[PDB]
């Protein structure tokens, strides 16, 4: 089983200069043709030349037009062509290969595939080898010129990189189309799209340069009214990189396409970006308010990378956070400022300490530049991608924005034409932080261990106020637990974005301060400061890292009522949660253990209660961030701190708390679910495709989670609410009808009518599904039998899988009941899924990791299954892979 080793980098013996590609599509199969214009690099030590070649059918090869001769020239295992070396030039030479693939049949969604009635590529990370042979890896650059040719009738619209520079008719009813691409790029960056598709378009004009740029996005003809926000986020998305960065799209046109059968969201290729229709297509009649939000992400997301991954290139796949972490961290800056709310932040925040945490707590845990892999496609990860993207947003905090921006564009300037490594940026923001900090001596080595260096730092707190001498100190520790990726942890260079709050005014005492912790402690002292402040600490969540505060329940309520930092408000409810829970959850346990007749429960803190009434009624406040007040902390942030997590207990838990809190606070949900009606229900412009209102779809999250509330605490009254709800033209509101009315005898009348209004969008019933799965329901397993055999059937489409058992595995209570039949009913999903999609069975594997952190009777059940799994002959070498780290075999 072979692994690859970071450290054992070396460039290839050969160069691929040009690429010259025919790709002829026909009814049951596509041929394709290629002639590769090849040179002996300074590296070569006269080795046999060996291409990647996955699943290829050949019909022939030749080097310099003389066909070889298999067995005695070359030989071919589906996997690698291997040409003996006695029979490769020593200088350059033309490779050239007619190959048969089968793009109808394949189900893995790599290589070229068939996704309804469109042929469409997916080629990141290692799917060209199975369009042609090619030494697959991000370094090899080359020149493109590609040729698709196919029945005119079936497939009109031709697209590949580069301009279309030439189209031509085909006896039979066929016709081609040549794309030239000059500039150089990896393999993982070319794609071909033919289809009958439809369009939308506009032309943007460049900030500096003034080129006029043609955006187009497609899709299906069914769904071509749904392409308008779409094209209005890539405006967007072109202005901000203009706008923040000085950067300007360099090429005359950019291609959006909506696909079906997709197994992520999107795929940045040159001037020709590939999406997963849930991620590119929404109306407001038929998708839910996420779909807006999702959609300016990822367009957002593809778009950064045209400087970020595809101009400035990577390595080697070791390398793949300085294109993912430094995009994710690219458009988390772009959607603050276009959204402008706080809970874009927040979101991101709520995410990386649930999922990552949890994965760097787990036997997965990685460094966010992994130090091997047996397959990379298990490397997409939430590290890499999220811890990755604030590894990447801590050098604009450390920085600032003026030196961030001067460190960027050393980067780009320096890099751009070119793979990169981590090293490179890390270097061109150190020229700005010696800039920065007046001094040449200065640097950022420390820092790259946030690239090497698996685990979640803890940072914990001390202080000391004297009043006489007016002088306040704040000692603070990091420790990073040993893993088994190192065994000693070193100290990281930690920013502790802070403030103080003088807690008789709630005004800021100090201004704006970043204190930069580089050793295992410290300690930061204040002068002239005129009374005991209350801390507010990693403002905007500075750092990767748990936050142990050290304050008390008051000292966290005067902040989360009087704290000017979004983050730090949010941190200190979050914190006063965990204190009730971990107490609650201690208690309900030790009742269990001791089988107690009667035992006593501590009430949830009354004056935290009065704050979350308070924050509630101002209406100045935030909707966004109301709705987070009003929730618990997430089951997969929780597990971090409880060890032998019993999930039933924990369940226990959260239904006391949100009672205890329910019982005073009811009344007050009630009333605010009706005023804010008016605002969040408003319907002026939803006929105006363009006019997208983050505040007002706020209001509708914050309305919803209310009503889920108020329907789980059997409100008086509320089915009629409930109902009323269900008439409401808005996708998030009738689908909230749906979940809610989970806990009434109208459940399945809900079921039925919002089926109703789901089943002629492919999208919206992925929606509806997601709904149904999710639904708090005693009957949920056998909900999920009838969605099998009435709608998800036998269909292959990630989309479908992921909705239906996904949005389940989150059922505390019931998909960890204690028989197992949750994780029997996951595992054979996963082993199904195996036989045609390894990417999207990995996925399936989410809710295992957290296996060995539950109670001993489950983490048992867990891993029988994970054994059973790995026990199927036919299983992949991802699924494998994965299963065999996750269970430390
Ligand atoms: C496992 O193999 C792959 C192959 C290709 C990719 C595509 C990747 N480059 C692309 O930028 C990407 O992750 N977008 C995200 C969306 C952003 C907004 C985080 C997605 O798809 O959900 C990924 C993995
Ligand atoms: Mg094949
Ligand atoms: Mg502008
Ligand atoms: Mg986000
Ligand atoms: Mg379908
Ligand atoms: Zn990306």
């Amino acid at each position: 089983p072979k692994i690859h080793y970071r450290k054992d980098y070396k460039p290839s013996g050969f160069i691929i200069n040009q690429v010259t590609l025919n790709i002829n599509i026909h009814d049951q199969e596509t041929i394709v043709r290629s002639v590769l214009d090849m040179d002996i690099s300074k590296h070569n030590v006269g080795e046999d030349l060996v291409f990647d070649g996955v699943g290829l059918k050949i019909n022939e090869i030749s080097i310099n037009n003389k066909k070889l001769v298999e067995g005695e020239e070359y030989t071919y295992d589906n996997e690698f062509l291997t040409i003996f070396s006695k029979f490769v030039p020593k200088s350059k030479f033309a490779f050239s290969s007619e190959v048969i693939i089968h793009p109808e049949t394949n189900y893995a969604l790599t290589g070229l595939y068939k996704s309804k009635n469109i042929i469409v590529s997916q080629c990141e990370a290692t799917g060209f080898r199975r369009i042609t042979f090619f030494i697959d890896r991000p370094d090899m650059m080359a020149k493109y010129d590609v040729t698709v040719t196919a029945d005119k009738e079936k497939y009109p619209v031709l697209l590949s990189n580069g301009d279309k520079v030439n189209e031509f008719e085909i006896p039979g009813g066929r016709h081609g189309a040549r794309f030239n691409d000059p500039p150089l790029k990896p393999c993982y960056l070319f794609a071909v799209v033919a289809g009958d598709l439809k369009h939308l378009s506009a032309t943007y004009i460049t900030k500096y340069t003034k080129k006029k740029v043609e955006l187009y996005v497609f899709s299906e003809e069914k769904y071509v009214s749904k392409l308008q926000w779409a094209l209005e986020c890539l405006k967007k998305s072109m202005a901000f990189d203009e706008d923040y960065f000085g950067l300007e799209y360099d090429l005359s046109r950019l291609n959006l396409v909506a696909v079906s059968d997709f197994n992520v969201g999107a795929m940045e290729n040159k001037g020709l970006n590939i999406f997963n229709a849930n991620s590119l297509l929404a109306s407001k009649k038929n998708s839910i308010d996420f779909s807006y939000a999702r959609i300016l992400t990822v367009v957002g997301h593809e778009y950064f990378h045209q400087y970020t991954g595809n101009r400035v290139t990577l390595r080697d796949w070791f390398q793949l956070t300085l294109k993912e972490g430094l995009t994710v961290h690219r458009e988390n800056l772009f959607s603050e400022e276009m959204t402008k709310t706080v809970t874009t932040r927040l979101s991101h925040v709520d995410l990386l300490r649930s999922v990552q945490f949890l994965e760097d707590s787990s036997p997965l845990s990685h460094p966010i530049r992994p130090e091997s892999y047996v397959s990379m496609e298990n490397f997409y990860t939430t590290t890499v991608y999220d811890k990755g993207s604030e590894v990447m947003r801590m050098y604009l905090t450390i920085l600032g924005e003026e030196y961030y921006k001067k460190g960027f564009d050393i980067y780009i300037k320096k890099n751009d034409g070119n793979t990169a490594t981590c090293e490179d940026f890390n270097y061109a923001m150190e020229q700005a932080y010696k800039m920065k900090k007046a001094d040449n001596s200065a640097n950022l080595n420390q820092y790259l261990l946030w690239f090497s260096q698996s685990g979640t730092p803890h940072v914990s707190f001390k202080y000391n106020y004297d009043a006489e001498k007016k002088q306040y100190s704040i000692h603070v520790n990091q420790y990073t637990k040993p893993d088994e990726n190192q065994k000693e942890k070193k100290p990281l260079f930690i920013p502790i974005s802070v403030g103080l709050i003088n807690p008789e005014n709630g005004k800021e005492m100090i201004s704006q301060t970043t204190l930069e912790l580089t050793k295992e402690s410290d300690t930061f002292v204040f002068n002239n400061i005129a009374v005991k402040p209350i801390p507010s600490l990693f403002r905007g969540f500075s750092a990767p890292v748990y936050i142990e505060d050290q304050l008390t329940d008051e000292e966290r309520i005067l902040l989360l009522k009087y704290d000017s930092d979004a983050f730090v408000r949010y941190n200190s409810c979050t914190n006063i949660y965990m204190k009730q829970i971990l107490m609650n959850y201690n208690e309900f346990l030790k009742a269990k253990n001791e089988k107690l007749e009667s035992f006593q429960l501590t009430p949830v803190n009354a004056q935290f209660i009065d704050a979350i009434k308070y924050l509630l009624e101002d209406p100045h406040a935030d909707a966004g961030f109301k709705s987070y007040i009003v929730s618990l902390p997430q089951d997969r942030y929780i597990i971090n701190f409880v060890s032998n997590l019993d999930t039933d207990v924990l369940a226990d838990t959260k239904e006391y708390i949100y009672k205890q809190i329910g019982d005073k606070l009811n009344d007050v949900y009630y009333k605010m679910f009706k005023s804010l009606e008016a605002k969040a229900d408003d319907l002026t412009y939803f006929n105006d495709e363009s006019h997208v209102d983050f505040d007002q779809m706020n209001m509708r999250t914050l309305r919803n989670t209310l009503l889920s509330l108020l329907s789980k605490a059997q409100y008086p009254n509320i089915l009629n609410e409930i109902i009323e709800h269900s008439k409401s033209p808005y996708p998030s509101n009738w689908l909230t009808s749906l979940s809610v009315s989970a806990y009434f005898d109208k459940y399945f009348e809900l079921y039925d009518k919002t089926y109703k209004l789901s089943k002629d969008d492919e999208l919206l019933l992925q929606e509806w599904l997601k709904t149904v799965s999710r639904s708090d329901r005693k009957d949920i397993y056998e909900i999920l039998k009838k969605l099998e055999n009435e709608v998800l059937k036998d269909s292959k489409n990630p989309n479908d899988i992921r909705a239906v058992y996904l949005p389940f595995t989150n059922n505390l209570r019931r998909f960890h009941d204690i028989s197992g039949k949750g994780y029997k009913l996951i595992a054979e999903v996963i082993t199904k899924t195996d036989k045609f999609n390894p990417m999207v069975a990995t996925q399936l594997c989410e809710p295992f990791k957290l296996w060995n952190k539950l109670d001993t009777k489950r983490q048992e059940l867990m891993l029988n299954e994970m054994n059973t799994m790995l026990q199927e002959p036919q299983i992949s070498n991802n699924l494998k892979e994965y299963l065999l780290r996750l269970t430390n075999k």
